[PDB]
């Protein structure tokens, strides 16, 4: 049984604390309930922390008083299909080896599952930690309940006495390092000074082993992501976030200085020593789209290369931690500004950027963005019940599930079948035009050997190979959109017709410099 | 948004919530969810209230934090047929206005239905205020949410302009009485005295005018009636309960010594003025046969008259508020310890008893209850999730909704449709015997006019009215009680039979005596 | 595990019994699955029945060779209320009590 | 749960199974274009043998019928076997070719 802790000793030392709390909606909820800091009072001066209190970042901290929202997030959705691999005929991208031929996501690329498994799926993934991590056996791929008590309760280390990153199978890769954590829990958000960058208050950083911080964390998509656990308000804490919207200017909605007005974020800084050591973003509303952009984006987490020199781009570099926050049309732009790409590939040569779910940047301009409708009207709506107290489901997860909430209550003229006619005419033809996209990137992709081979100059190479940076970009994004065009039909049209046309560009070039040899 | 109140100035007079408040699960739940209490700081002393603070008895006081268990218990069963008069072919008493005749329920007895609508259904019934009050349309029967919100945001008052009980309408009663609100709400909590006795710091009591009571009151099946809002721990509120397991002795297992200490209450008494006022009962353990016999009992809550000479009972007595507090063979001579009866049956002026869901005093001693199994297993039993935090369903209604959970956990030799045959051959041949009962009762009724008009003796009529008395309880019993046999069928069976048997006898009787006076 | 019986040795006493078994399609059904007769064989004539056979009246005797009837007829149909008196308003004779009485029904 | 453990087995298994055939047709699709390099038949050869492992630790896993599920971490075990013996068929060929033109 907690026993409340006299608030009023901590708010003489924590005064932005006391701001939040005493106005918001926990003002009556006693820090006892996250935080254990009887040693930490007794030794702590104004500007020295003494004895480090205990902050409880497990989800179950919240569920004591939320229990409904709790429990909709940890629902396990058994027809999100698990470990199911993108590059097969039957899943997203069927060409997807050939096409990313050079990059770790060759190693293992599956579609997304329910929440409650992105830290454990993160750490069991081929292309992360090479195979060191597994669950304890097979059976517990079904335990979302044990994934969010905890990644170790569910997982086993082949090797807990070493901490380096090495394949323990062959064809495994380790792409992880400690950015990606970011997005799969916040346990660390004490720990982890803004963007990774080093700090002497700072346990874990961009420059990490990560293996040792991947041991240190345990829970995913903690409640505090979206929510301040001292104001309850609305916010959001991840550091690429908030350098894009704040720190670079860009807004929360950057094509709408308008909206971005009204739907704001404000940086709130903490520090250590008085120093800047870690931030949040509050929000003006409760803006899901926002919120969900924190992870739903396309990113850098990752070294990389220079487009300018080729040279290296390591951990240690800022650029390895960066929301582009830039739709498909302006992210080429944005990966020049600085400086940046991902991968050659494998058998082309050329210089090509990795693109991940920019769902968040894909939304922007859509239909339904301009018309006010965020993330969480389709994905996580307000429950409907007969006789209740209403509240917001946390499962997010497809709309057809509950279509009625989803969509039917704001499209009347509509019978379930019609809107999922609807979403399924989109996804039809998006993934036609991704499939295609693909039979023409790989056309281009088979000819660079022949071209090679044949004699063809390396001034015609690198032409065809600055037209795959684009080919690629404007075929990729889709892929890596988990909405299959729904979320903005047209411009993935544009899109894919761009891929398509770069490609038949580049074929063109390649053949009859193929031919000309011959001759 | 609530502001947090110094609750250590509070337990500087308040020494038993202190001890209550610190110790239990509640110790963090700050004062101002629940209490309103800044002018009684102001004006107060140890030894005088001032100012009276305001108390919340709304559920929504308790949803903010337990919003599971808030949603679970306000659900409409829809499946839970409204307003179906039992006193038709197809309910549960078909002869019951021929045997019922002289008492107020001959004018409705429905089937219950979902707990949300206790208290608007109590006050709308044709028995109990004349027709006064009623919902504001017949669309509104349907709302469990309105309701629990409070009676009077869906009720109407023919006449807010008179306080006096009489009939609206020809075809109904106004047996209404102060007595019945405790069993429909705890609203009036901290206004009622214990037992209703009069008292200076009562504003209502059994004497009170029950249409202003009425008035009062607004929220049906408070949360605190089960669980104490300080310690958050086990409790009943209910006066008659308390009254009959710590002062009469009689223990919460009348039948089982140990059981009754291991399970016992502890009496904890609150004062005014210094003067005993009001009082609860902490259980021992979260036990809930002992929580639903708050009102799943036999009870008086109504005057009535004295076996002895006839004279009459009223409000005002103690007996008016009594919980009999045994089975269905101990309930005569409890009767006869209190010398009480009900009413005087229209047709044979036998002195009778009425019987009311008497569920508790049934299951003691049965299989279930002998292996210490409880009502909230079958009827509130804890819910079964993939992934999920378990919470205790407050949905207090047949097992038959939740089969896996409430019986085949326990009978794992048992499908789904084994366990409901069983329960079927119970209520079947419990109802068969309930109708043969009613069959022999009519019978020995519809003799009494004979018997009058053929000149039979005072003598013969009394020795079958005495009959009567027996014939009578032995049959209401179970009509009156919900489960239709369940919960103790060998002793439906032998109570049944032991009112044919008094019947039979009772028509032998006045068959030969009206024979005799025609020979 | 059962042993067969000489079934022509029955025979010479019951006749009746060899012309009913030899003829239909329990021909090659040996006595031994529904009778056990061995000391019975021992001290019987054609005139005294000597030590009496057991006979097996078990439904499982059958259903060894036949469990697709025998599991068709023991099968419970849930849906035949159980239990259910007639002499009530809701079955068959819902004045059943006044109409039979007198009688043990 | 049950039905969810059985697919998270056969989808990683068929995901697998897939990788392996893309880095077999891979392997495949060089050998008539090495012959017309004039590749030595030492180098075909060592190829050929490459191709007898990749192909048997990939075709197990077509032929079983359980897609992994009678023994997934041999499934597992097996395919990546199969990709790595195809990836070092692949480098030799390569190579090889790639020796011709220049
Ligand atoms: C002044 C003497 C203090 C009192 C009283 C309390 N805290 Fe504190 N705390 C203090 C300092 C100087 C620091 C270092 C950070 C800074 O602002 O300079 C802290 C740190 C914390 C933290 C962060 C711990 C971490 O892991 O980084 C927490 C969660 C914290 N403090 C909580 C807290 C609570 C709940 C208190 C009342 C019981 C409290 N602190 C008292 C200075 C002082
Ligand atoms: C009980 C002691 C609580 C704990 C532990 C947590 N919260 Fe809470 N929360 C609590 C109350 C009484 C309220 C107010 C309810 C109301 O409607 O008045 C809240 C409110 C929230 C909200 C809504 C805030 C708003 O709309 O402005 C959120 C988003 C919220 N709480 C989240 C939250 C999280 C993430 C917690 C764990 C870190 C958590 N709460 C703990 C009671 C309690
Ligand atoms: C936030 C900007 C992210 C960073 C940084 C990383 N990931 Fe991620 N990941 C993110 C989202 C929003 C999703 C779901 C949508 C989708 O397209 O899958 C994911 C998914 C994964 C998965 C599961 C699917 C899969 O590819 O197998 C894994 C295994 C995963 N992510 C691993 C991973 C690694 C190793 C990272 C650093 C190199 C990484 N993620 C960063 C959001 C974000
Ligand atoms: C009892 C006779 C079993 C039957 C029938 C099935 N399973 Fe099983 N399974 C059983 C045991 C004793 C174990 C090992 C348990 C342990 O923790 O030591 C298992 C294992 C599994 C696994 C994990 C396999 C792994 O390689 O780690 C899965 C995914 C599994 N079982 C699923 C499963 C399914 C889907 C079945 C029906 C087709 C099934 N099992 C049958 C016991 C028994
Ligand atoms: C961002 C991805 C979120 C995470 C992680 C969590 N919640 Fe949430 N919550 C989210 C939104 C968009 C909303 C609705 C805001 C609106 O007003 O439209 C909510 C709401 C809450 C509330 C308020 C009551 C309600 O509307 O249900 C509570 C109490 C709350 N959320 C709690 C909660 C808990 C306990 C979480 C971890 C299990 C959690 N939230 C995560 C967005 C996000
Ligand atoms: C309704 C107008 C939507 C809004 C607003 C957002 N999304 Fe969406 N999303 C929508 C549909 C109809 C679909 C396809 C669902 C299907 O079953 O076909 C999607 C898909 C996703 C997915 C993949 C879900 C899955 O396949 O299981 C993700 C990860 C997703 N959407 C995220 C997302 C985010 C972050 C949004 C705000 C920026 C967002 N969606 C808006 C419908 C709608
Ligand atoms: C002594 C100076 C007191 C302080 C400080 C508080 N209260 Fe009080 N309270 C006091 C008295 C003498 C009485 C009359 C009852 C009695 O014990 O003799 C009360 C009564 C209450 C009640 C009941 C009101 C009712 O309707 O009957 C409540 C709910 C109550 N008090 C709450 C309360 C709270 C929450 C306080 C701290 C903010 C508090 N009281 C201070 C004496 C004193
Ligand atoms: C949030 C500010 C709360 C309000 C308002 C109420 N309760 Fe509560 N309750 C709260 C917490 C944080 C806990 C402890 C949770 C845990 O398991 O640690 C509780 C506990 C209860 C319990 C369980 C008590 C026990 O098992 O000993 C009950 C029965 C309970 N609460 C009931 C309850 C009622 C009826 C309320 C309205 C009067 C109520 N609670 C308010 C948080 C909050
Ligand atoms: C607790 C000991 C009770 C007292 C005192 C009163 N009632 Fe009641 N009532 C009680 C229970 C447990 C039930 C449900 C079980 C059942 O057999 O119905 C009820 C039900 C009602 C109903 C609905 C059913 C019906 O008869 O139409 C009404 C209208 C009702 N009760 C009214 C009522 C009146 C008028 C009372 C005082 C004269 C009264 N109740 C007292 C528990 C208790
Ligand atoms: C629109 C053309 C209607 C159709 C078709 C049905 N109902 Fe209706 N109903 C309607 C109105 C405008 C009203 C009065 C509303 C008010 O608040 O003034 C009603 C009323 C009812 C009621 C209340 C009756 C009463 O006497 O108080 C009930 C129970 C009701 N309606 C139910 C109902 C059902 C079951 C229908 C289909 C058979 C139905 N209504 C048709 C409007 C219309
Ligand atoms: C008596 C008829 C009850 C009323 C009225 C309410 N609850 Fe209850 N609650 C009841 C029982 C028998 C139990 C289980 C005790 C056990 O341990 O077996 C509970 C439990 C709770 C809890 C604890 C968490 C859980 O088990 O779900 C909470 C927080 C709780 N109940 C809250 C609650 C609220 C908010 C109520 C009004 C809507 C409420 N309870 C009424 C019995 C009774
Ligand atoms: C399981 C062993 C049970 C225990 C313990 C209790 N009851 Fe029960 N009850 C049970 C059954 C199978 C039935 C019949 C349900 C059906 O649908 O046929 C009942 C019935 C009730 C009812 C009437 C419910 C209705 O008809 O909707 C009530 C009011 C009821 N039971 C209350 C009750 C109480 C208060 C108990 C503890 C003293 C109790 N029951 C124990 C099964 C079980
Ligand atoms: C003549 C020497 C006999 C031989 C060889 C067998 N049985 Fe017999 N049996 C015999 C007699 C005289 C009687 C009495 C009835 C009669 O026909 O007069 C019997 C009786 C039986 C019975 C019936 C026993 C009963 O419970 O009534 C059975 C089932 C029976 N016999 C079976 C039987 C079998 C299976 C034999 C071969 C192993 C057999 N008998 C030999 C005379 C003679
Ligand atoms: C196996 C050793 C058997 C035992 C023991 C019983 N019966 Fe049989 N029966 C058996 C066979 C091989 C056949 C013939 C199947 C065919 O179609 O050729 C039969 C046949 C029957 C029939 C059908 C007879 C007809 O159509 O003329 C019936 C009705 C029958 N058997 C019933 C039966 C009963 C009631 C048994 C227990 C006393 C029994 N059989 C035993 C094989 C075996
Ligand atoms: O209040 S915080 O900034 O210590
Ligand atoms: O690797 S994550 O971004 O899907
Ligand atoms: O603590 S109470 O008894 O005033
Ligand atoms: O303790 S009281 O008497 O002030
Ligand atoms: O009148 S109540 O007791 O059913
Ligand atoms: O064959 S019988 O009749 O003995
Ligand atoms: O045939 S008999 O008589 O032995
Ligand atoms: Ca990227
Ligand atoms: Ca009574």
């Amino acid at each position: 049984n907690l026993k409340p802790v006299d608030a009023m000793q901590c708010f003489d030392c924590h005064t932005q604390i006391e701001d939040m709390h005493t106005v918001g909606k926990h003002a009556t909820v006693n820090c006892v309930h996250c935080h254990d800091a009887t040693e930490h009072v007794e030794t702590a001066s104004s500007r020295r922390m003494g004895e480090r209190p205990v902050t409880r970042m497990d989800l179950e901290a919240c569920a004591t008083c939320h229990t409904a929202q709790f429990n909709s997030f940890v629902e396990v959705r058994h027809e999100s299909h698990p470990r199911l691999e993108k590059a097969t005929p039957t899943s997203r991208s069927p060409m997807f080896d050939k096409l990313i031929a050079g990059h770790g996501f060759a190693f293992e690329h599956a579609e997304p599952r329910s929440h409650a498994f992105m830290l454990v799926d993160h750490f069991v993934v081929d292309r992360a930690y090479g195979g060191r991590f597994q669950f304890k056996n097979w059976q517990k791929v079904t335990d979302g309940m044990g994934a969010v008590r905890g990644a170790w309760t569910v997982l086993t280390d082949a090797d807990p006495e070493s901490s380096d990153q090495r394949r323990f199978l062959s064809q495994t890769a380790t792409a992880a390092n400690p950015v990606c954590l970011n997005c799969k829990t916040q346990d660390h958000i004490l720990d982890w000074a803004y963007m990774g960058d080093e700090h002497e208050a700072a346990k874990w950083s961009r420059t990490s082993e990560v293996v040792e911080f991947a041991r240190d964390l345990n829970h995913p998509l903690n409640c505090f992501m979206c929510h301040d656990p001292h104001s309850a308000g609305p916010r959001v804490v991840r550091d690429g976030l908030i350098n894009a919207v704040v720190d670079r200017g860009l807004g929360t909605y950057p094509h709408d200085p308008v909206k971005s007005e009204q739907q704001g974020m404000t940086k709130v800084t903490f520090q250590r020593g008085r120093e800047d050591f870690r931030a949040i973003g509050l929000l003006d509303t409760a803006d899901s789209n926002v919120m969900c952009a924190q992870c739903h984006v396309e990113y850098n987490c990752n070294p990389g290369y220079q487009l300018s020199d080729g040279s290296r781009v390591g951990m240690d570099d800022r650029r390895a931690n960066h929301f582009f926050w830039a739709n498909v049309f302006d992210y080429k732009e944005a990966a020049q500004e600085i400086d940046f790409f991902d991968f050659r590939h494998a058998t082309t040569g050329a210089a090509l950027p990795k693109l991940q779910h920019p769902e968040a940047e894909t939304f922007w301009g859509s239909v339904h963005e301009r018309n006010g409708v965020a993330c969480a009207d389709c994905h996580m709506p307000k429950v409907q019940l007969e006789n209740g107290k209403v509240y917001t489901s946390h499962s997010q997860r497809t709309p057809r599930d509950m279509m009625g909430q989803a969509c039917l209550n704001c499209h009347a003229e509509w019978t379930e079948d019609q809107a999922l006619y609807a979403i399924d005419y989109i996804k039809n033809y998006t993934h036609g035009k991704i499939v295609k996209s693909e039979y023409w990137l790989a056309k281009m992709i088979d000819l660079f050997p022949v071209a090679k081979r044949a004699g063809v100059s390396e001034d015609v190479l690198n032409q065809a190979r600055e037209l795959h940076y684009d080919a690629h970009l404007y075929w990729e994004w889709w892929t890596a959109e988990n909405s299959v065009g729904f979320h903005n039909p047209d411009q993935a049209r544009e899109s894919l017709m761009t891929s398509i046309s770069k490609s038949k560009e580049a074929v063109s070039l390649l053949n009859d410099a193929i031919d000309a040899q011959v001759a």
